[PDB]
């Protein structure tokens, strides 16, 4: 190109594609990002506060322990582009069309793009009130591009703390470091003193002796990039699994041969269970018959210690459990039932908050997904089962043990359209994750690779070795990322006579919101990603 | 054919090919089929009654609310024929044949037809003891006939509620309708009230928002047959994998090297366990070095809380655990221990009781599989091992913690001959469950279909939109089913040197059940299907 | 086939295909059909009663004479199948899917077969109390079926009266008479006598010198079935043009560029409309330049003598005027406005009711379709449109006067799902109708064919030429019909960026309606067909 001629254009429609029982869709994404001067040029490691709400003594007896941010990192100058949020790429009329017209859905390959630099200086004249700025665009300043394809980084690309890309095609996108933890001993003892109900730091510290520091220039090669140049990542390729965009409704209860029954005589009546009847029970059962000792297959669903906190070498953290609606035991609308391994997303202005200056959050519930629900106090053991009911004793109420077995089968949450993430890494150990608690995808060999972008430092006249950012003069970058992911659905057709409740905004909002302002503000809705109803066996 | 032209044949028996340490087993089976006029011919949505011996009250503190046989389902018009149980299709020598010849056996294939169809209109003249009923054949009625290759129905043919074409060749056999659970919420509270020792109904509703109705007419092409006609299914392939037919008797102290012991010396006198010896144990136990605390790669079964009631959407259920035999701490034999993940099937006279009227019953309590036996409260855990033992505290006992982990071997019940459910559909789920509680094979790629049966309705003179029933003639149908389903298995050939016990007739039993009466009543034998003995590892 | 081999299948499900922008839809359905004898076996020609709640007096003036039903007729003994409604084809979930997928549909070919005649004759044996009705089928009775695929016969196959298959697969439907109108006059004078102000009849009569008479025999060659004989129409290809699946709600005020504005400023504030600005006006305006008075190049939507009574040769009719909706002046819900030229459906239970012996009813407000709304009395005219303002006179209000012109654009309802007719027959006429008030389709080149079928007469010994029920055995037959309708969709694709509201179920109503009852009772949903909005121009 040149100086003067531009390197890319913008696209950011989205297609899709009918042939028989398969749907392409073809996601195109474009952002104007703005990229300012790195802090310092230097890696550093440093380890940071235990954080905010973190108790200072025992008045809570350690409850407040869970609210432990410590830890250790290395500093990058580096600056991370990850499109790792469904919403960078598809807007809420698209997913729309993906999740009415699709009953499953996996990702094809990713390609991406960065173009249309431009680097600015910018000076300033007089002082006081009189001071004036000048933007002067500097030609031959560099911007520094660096994907490791190899994925030879650590990586931090979980859409987690939600730095991504936003969602809306025109406003611009801003970076955020990127930043990698360190090897750390963070653990809280709050089995401690007497009664045990004191809570002790046991080991808190950087672990320099085992710390593995990798920076990106001695690992990926480097692009440097003018004004005229362009980079392009080339393919890549997903070998992943589909995810269901249908939720379960069906539990154990739900799922097979139906219990003998005589029907209804008129529009008042109900169906009786048939007394005597001939099956298969649990125990020395034969007399009652119940369709709760009804034996099956497998079992739908599993318990755990609900909000499980792990005290590991790192800190306290969530051992999720299983996602489920507490809807079937939700009474009460003010109190709200976190136990369905829920998650919330604290999202802003960008990331499809209407308001600037103020978050705004969602607590997904994932109320449709029922027949998987297992609240942990409210199931129970018995020592033998048979036509004889058990006494005071012999009965078990509240356990919380896991009962995740090999009979049992459970869902994911699947797609969480705004804020959720796409795709993630798979941890290198012995015993890979058979699911993962959040993100729909995961990559069976090595994740799409992170693309880190750097301006290269500009230098003054002199260059003193204590000198840090007062040697280097003041500069910024905008330029244009376009990427493009392909995902390949199978069609969604009717199984059932009756209508279907399609896909469309949650339940007590409007469209008010989701629709701009009179300043332009609005918010992204969220779309389930299962959303209609389907059989599980 | 024609009116006067039979259409198919009789072929119940039953074939053995023996070639290298393959053999192939051919299952042919023939039923006669009798067919009623379906009650209405209208598709029915209801709930039921919650069901006998289900508490009223809370004199039992709520332990009652196990025998809930409350749902919702779709009254079909339909009639379901499925041969999913073993003994529709193998005699008991047929199958003594089959599990002592063979280590292990798949399904291959399977077909079945329909044919030799008889519809028979029923009138009666005069009245009061004088009414005389006739049976004329009417030859141009129909017999409607749907089957879903494509497993787009609900799945209802477990044979829980032993719902299956009987196991006797010279019977008739009678069919049950097709019905399928709707979406309903049965959730019940048994920590309600104060002292928690209450129950309480929290939700039980049929979920009207959510439900699906799927009919056979809209879903499924029907096939209309007149007398001279006939149906065949054409072919359907399993895919699934074998099962053992052979039980393991080794527990993790059976398996591996033996503990170094000195050999006895004369016929009365043991080994002696050397004392110091040397090797890998699990804490800093190096002294004891017992055979207990020697460190193994595996372990075999695993603890649960059996008898596991999960109070879910639609309602309490049993979480089975693990099979295994309670025989190791049976001691009394009175008392009945159910806790091995035992199971009863209550059946009748088509199915293998010699008494009509009245249902006989066996209680599967897994006596042969030993090694698996894990008795939660029987197990301990101790703080720390080594050469020192603990006190006090640092020791616990009744737990009831599920250990199924990443290094446990556990196995299934595999195949029970009479009352036993074949295939089984696996559920669509993120995680499909690794093995099935019940059914020994698990079908990856769709089950068998599921073929339903009508008879069209027979209409008088006079058609009513207010009439149902006194709208059309009464009318039956007979007809008979034929199918083949074929077997692979692996030669069984002698492991030991000394004598095995053969598969046989259940212990207790003699020969003179199993046999035909002076009425001409008998039994079938309950057959392990895990037979013989075998090593683990 | 003979007597005893079926000669057809059921096939009552629906299919997709979607390729590139294309969507072919293959509606299959099957009716199981109850046909009586024939209540005479001649051609009647008469004319009826004026009808219910007709004036037999002046107290209102003669308004009420809008209920006249008077007609003659030509009584044919034989019977109309026709599958001209909506719903005959599609159930709610299929007719869901092709709106939600489609922008506009076609018509493309309809096969039509007949086969599975069974003819019973039906005897009584005692009397009285004892008297025993038999049920014989007849096996050499003939049925007899013609269609006219020339169009030579009257056509009253418009779904009007709603005389059509039933809507719900499994139950069984039936037949009215194939009746049409013959020449008759009635004129109804309401402006007779002093003031004005009574009515009074002119000539009401049978037009005898000029009435035409076409038996079915004389006209199509007619086809003679027993038993085993089937009946296939041969292949129908329609000629139409495609209907729009979506609504507009864009005026004449919602149209082209739009008035000049000055932004809001704030999130209260109000866009300004410009005062000094240059364009188009329509008289001598220039100072004013309201948006109103802006020259435009269409109009969408007329004015009309809302409910216009015709009184013609035939009697009074209503001249339909524009459809639109009454929603942006409804104000009050208890009024119900229904100048939008609505419709009310009236309906039974094979129809889509879901009481036996009672009727429901839908009225169609056509409340999506606005911006076409023109509701007469609400217009206005003036004498001269310039920067004045008229008198009290130069103003004129309320009129009523036709406004449809050469500027004009209009819609027309389209799809009515459970209860509208599909397509219609052209009127032969030297200027043919520009659309249609109901059906959607048009045929341009002959409609469907009318299948019109008879039981041939079965006589007893005796044949007297005074006698004629009395002369013939009393019989009834049941048939099956099988049709297909292939449709041409178009892909419908999101145009907008927020989330569209996707088909489902009417407003007020619940899901508890149209799903089956506890006796199988249910309804089907009213379906707009124009569902989702669109850009006029």
């Amino acid at each position: 190109s040149g100086v003067g001629h531009s390197t890319g254009n913008y696209n950011n429609r989205t297609e899709f594609y009918y042939h028989g029982d398969e749907v392409t869709i073809v996601c195109h994404s474009s952002r104007h990002i703005h990229l300012n001067m790195s802090e310092s040029e230097e890696y550093k490691i440093y380890d940071t506060d235990r954080g905010p709400r973190f108790p200072t003594d025992q008045t809570l007896q350690g409850r407040d322990t869970i609210n432990d941010s410590y830890h250790a990192q290395v500093e990058t100058p580096w600056f991370l582009i990850n499109p790792n949020s469904w919403g960078t790429w598809m807007n809420p009329a698209d997913f729309q069309q993906l999740t009415t017209t699709c009953r499953e859905v996996t990702l094809e390959h990713l390609d991406q793009t960065l173009d249309n630099i431009v680097i600015k200086t910018v000076s300033k004249q007089g002082s006081g009130a009189e001071e004036t700025t000048q933007y002067n665009n500097d030609l031959t300043a560099l911007l520094q591009v660096a994907l490791d394809k190899s994925n030879q980084l650590p990586w931090v690309a979980d859409n987690m703390y939600l730095d991504s890309l936003g969602y809306i095609p025109w406003r611009p996108c801003k970076l955020k470091q990127y930043s990698y933890h360190v090897n750390f001993w963070n653990t809280i003892d709050i089995i401690s003193g007497p009664q045990q109900n004191q809570w002790q730091q046991v080991k808190k510290e950087i672990r320099w002796d085992d710390l593995q520091f990798t920076p990106i220039e001695t690992t990926t090669e480097i692009d440097l990039l003018r004004t005229g140049d362009s980079w392009t990542s080339g393919p890549y390729k997903f070998n992943t699994k589909p995810t269901q965009l249908s939720y379960h409704w069906q539990s154990t209860r739900h799922t097979g041969s139906v219990h003998p029954t005589d029907p209804p005589n008129a529009i008042g009546q109900q169906g009786q269970n048939i007394r005597d009847i001939n099956g298969w029970q649990w125990g020395d059962r034969s007399d009652p018959m119940s369709a709760a000792t009804r034996v099956s297959n497998f079992h739908i669903g599993y318990s755990w210690p609900e909000w499980r906190i792990h005290y590991g070498s790192g800190g306290p953290a969530i051992n999720p459990g299983a996602p489920f609606s507490q809807a079937p035991w939700s009474t009460d609308p003010q109190v709200r039932l976190t136990q369905g391994a829920s998650e919330k997303a604290i999202f802003d202005y960008n990331h499809g908050d209407d308001d600037p200056a103020h978050r705004d959050q969602w607590w997904q519930n994932n109320l449709p997904i029922t027949g998987q629900t297992n609240w942990a106090p409210k199931n129970a053991h018995q020592a033998n089962l048979s036509s004889n009911v058990p006494s005071r004793q012999e009965f078990w109420t509240q356990d919380y043990h896991n009962t995740f077995g090999p009979f049992t089968a459970v869902d994911d949450v699947g797609i969480q359209y705004p804020w959720g993430a796409i795709w993630t890494k798979t941890p290198d150990t012995t015993h890979k994750p058979m699911m993962s608690a959040h993100a729909p995808f995961i990559c069976k060999d090595g994740p799409p690779g992170q693309l880190l972008v750097k301006l290269a430092p500009n230098y003054t006249e002199n260059l003193q070795t204590d000198g840090l950012g007062n040697n280097r003069i003041v500069t910024y970058a905008t330029f244009w990322w376009t990427g493009k992911l392909i995902l390949k659905g199978k069609l969604r057709l009717p199984r059932q006579f009756n209508l279907y409740n399609l896909p469309g905004r949650p339940r007590g909002t409007e469209a008010k919101k989701f629709l701009p302002n009179e300043i332009g503000h609005f918010e992204l809705p969220f779309m389930p990603g299962r959303c209609m109803p389907n059989y599980t066996m």
